[PDB]
């Protein structure tokens, strides 16, 4: 399994995550290294929202699991 994050700011980065790994840990990890906040950033893929409370084991993401990056505070 692999996850991809396409930043609309012109920044395209892909992060390989596990299908059993919580996006929270990945998002938090990438957010930590990428010094980013969820309350200021939101992730969504197709018809599935990508956030912290969105586990792959549930949100069921695609192989490269490509997610779209969007500035904001969680889904809503």
């Amino acid at each position: 399994s692999a996850v991809s994050v396409l930043a609309p700011n012109g920044r395209r980065h892909t992060v390989k995550v596990t299908p059993s790994t919580v996006l929270l840990q990945v998002l938090e990890d990438t957010c930590r290294r990428q010094d980013f906040n969820p309350s200021e950033y939101d992730l969504k893929f197709q018809r599935t929202v990508l956030d912290l409370s969105l586990q792959w084991r549930f949100a069921n993401l695609p192989n490269n699991a490509k997610l779209e990056m969007v500035p904001v505070s969680r889904s809503r």
